[PDB]
């Protein structure tokens, strides 16, 4: 359990090696969650990344945060995507917050603070405990068939999780920086791993 | 009667068959009207779609605010369209409040808070009041006859009805929050009945 | 004399036939004045519009401030006309001051609180007194011979007249809503007429 | 000796004949100097103007700041011209302070109380103290010879000039409103003489 | 060690010859380094020009923070070069920070305050300590072999260097105007020679 407050995981250059696995003490499997997470890159204008990837023995996108090229953000929940268009990207630092519930399949995205619109995504299904979570590559398999084409070449850090939906008052304090607890992973409690060329340096963005 | 107040109605997939029915105690026939209400979707870009349906056995269209692609808002009275143009939308949650008065004709349409131009739409009119008022689906006709294409795809909420034109100093506190009883429709008690694929959940704006 | 504060005239569609009369008890010829109103119409990226006509028997455009499509604010003394052009119009109500002295010929035009630069018309003209003063339609004669191709569709309020010229002081506190008094038009304390489909309703600019 | 203070010149249109002459004490050449002015006018978007002629016996462009039509500011020291770009000039009072020092040939040019980068013009020259400074024209000898295609029309006013090189925190104040004493040409103060069409007028900017 | 505080470096015209020649007491060779300093100049428009250079005996471009037309910052380190993109240049005082560490091969760039993305360049390479710094003109060899084409025209100063990387709290006091002491190069303790036509003003930036 290290104190990532204030620190980020910096990937310096493309690659098909550097990554970094967090450990969720999870035993429940998920009928909801909600995963947020500050991320800083320039390759939004050349190529799509993996901003977030949750892989399961059985399914390899159980939960992916991906940005896929002139398109915008791609958010999968066993293994069906839905997208959120993003015209005019802005080069800054960007926080996102998602969310899924399984009794209603609603997906909730929110960028920089502000709501998109609600969609519907995988109603009833239900998400795997037993979960390689793994920042800076786009998983293929249960922990590793990486593609370098997909890495994320920059910052990511305040990655937090939760097993149940937040309100638009918590997403908003958290935002903001107020304070919470998340009940999967937590930024300031977090079991992790490096592999490869990653770094902990102090945030860029406030 | 249910106090709906800080939540929304979320129809979270293109549908045929998802709505939300209002129910106004209304006896005396309208000779004025204003609605208000917040919605958000991402249809704008892409087709139209129907904000508010207000359906007479004798009318399919006798109060109508609907979204026509390419175009801006339409306002249907009687049968009778008005257009309001929109160049330039932006994604994000919009309130609108609007109004007629039988006695001039003149129609009051709010974005935002900020009024549109007045315009002229039947003059000496008089509105139905056994009326099917509908969320999230067009009506062709009493109650039903919907059209996918013509669906809401995403929220709506705070809707509110009264039998006599807002002034704009009202209509301004309406949209910074402040307090109002409304007469027809009343979203702190709203008797309403729910088909299909509808959601009740906090809502997305302020 | 009624107080038309907070309200404007209302005219809601394109009409031959709708128009105010406003009633001045002028006596001395001008050799200067002020002319301050708020109008808020959609036709400027139509067509040309009337904003306020001034008309003597002799000359049918004696004092006019126009919309002329494509290019601005037109303002007419005694006959002659000069141009203020306004690129990048908004949609929005707008007011304006305009003045004009005989002395020096100077003219001043204000949008929305900002002077346009000082232009040169009429030095040394007349301005008569006994006037036919309209809000509404373009007049081509003393009092009538209207252009429904040039009528006023939308709002006008807070028309204000004085004989002589506002400092940038003053016209600075009409602008903000500070007190006056002027001395030839008030708005306060108004003698008008009204003529076909105009109506009086609460304004809707601050 | 007139105290100009809170007045401009207007040069209301067009002409070959309307100018100021401003009178200077002056005694010694100059070996540095800086000169502030407000001035407004329209013409930026059809010719060229002239905003402030110094002219010697010798020289009738000894000191010039000028308005060259689709490319910015001219700035001219004993016949020799460097430019100042303006790309997307907008219709707007505008206050400048321009400097020159004969030690270094440094120039600077301040608009709107912003420094454009320094320049380089007439190191080691001298500028004559027997000079014709004038307003609204452009001269082509010692007193004379206007073009018209050159001259303001629009307002000029709080002129001052000093026989050294104003400091940043200096130009601030100017441009500010503080406090200060010019020694060379005084707007509180100001010796002049006008000759054709030209007025005094309440200044249009603050 | 003269104080160069708020003064500035000032280079008004394009030349070959022009330059100042920054003295470090340097003596262990550089693992890591930051690099401040503020500059003001046109030229981004029509050519590319050196910020910074930095020369070795053995690399002529040891560190350099190079300005390349079209494209935007350029960053090199033992010559090798990664670029910063800028698009839509606004003509202003610019204040960067520049870091690069050996251990990591992470640089830093900072834009009036702001971080760009983390990048790659020179992983366990070794900054050499017997250098030629040098204001003005970009080298070719060590202290010598200018281009024009790349020379700077316009301000520089305020520039600070560290052996060590800022963190982003320091660099934001250090642009923010607060306390610091740099070990490497002071502006407020410069030793410094001077060539050609550079001269010493006080700065146009706060
Ligand atoms: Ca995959
Ligand atoms: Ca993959
Ligand atoms: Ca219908
Ligand atoms: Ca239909
Ligand atoms: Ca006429
Ligand atoms: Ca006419
Ligand atoms: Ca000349
Ligand atoms: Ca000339
Ligand atoms: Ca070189
Ligand atoms: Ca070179």
């Amino acid at each position: 359990q290290t104190d990532m407050s204030r620190k980020a995981f910096v990937f310096p250059k493309e690659s098909d090696t550097s990554y970094v696995s967090l450990k969720a003490p999870l035993t429940k499997p998920l009928k909801a969650f909600t995963v947020c997470l500050h991320f800083y890159t320039e390759l939004s204008s050349t190529r799509g990344y993996s901003i977030f990837s949750y892989a399961t023995k059985r399914q390899d996108n159980e939960i992916l945060i991906f940005w896929s090229k002139d398109i915008g953000y791609s958010f999968t929940v066993g293994g069906s995507e839905i997208l959120f268009e993003v015209p005019e990207v802005t080069v800054a630092p960007v926080h996102i917050c998602t969310s899924w519930e399984s009794a209603s399949g609603i997906v909730e995205f929110w960028v920089d603070g502000k709501p998109r619109v609600r969609k519907s995504l995988k109603k009833g299904y239900t998400v795997g405990a037993e979960a390689s979570i793994i920042l800076g590559q786009e998983q293929d398999s249960f922990g590793g068939n990486f593609e370098g084409s997909q890495s994320l070449v920059g910052d990511i850090g305040n990655v937090n999780m939760w097993d149940f939906v937040l309100s638009p008052d918590e997403i908003n304090t958290i935002y903001l920086g107020g304070p919470f607890s998340p009940n999967v992973l937590n930024w300031r409690a977090l079991k992790y791993e490096v592999q490869g060329e990653v770094f902990t340096k102090p945030q860029l963005w406030p």
